[PDB]
């Protein structure tokens, strides 16, 4: 074939400023809180 030449955001669980929450198992990244 063609050959080729060659932002950390912390924070603490706190209600209600973050929370779990329900489906947080089944979700992932910023969605979780």
């Amino acid at each position: 074939k063609m050959v080729v030449t060659l932002v950390v955001v912390t924070t603490i669980l706190e209600s209600p400023y973050v929370m779990m929450k329900k489906n947080h198992e089944m979700l992932e990244g910023n969605e979780r809180y």
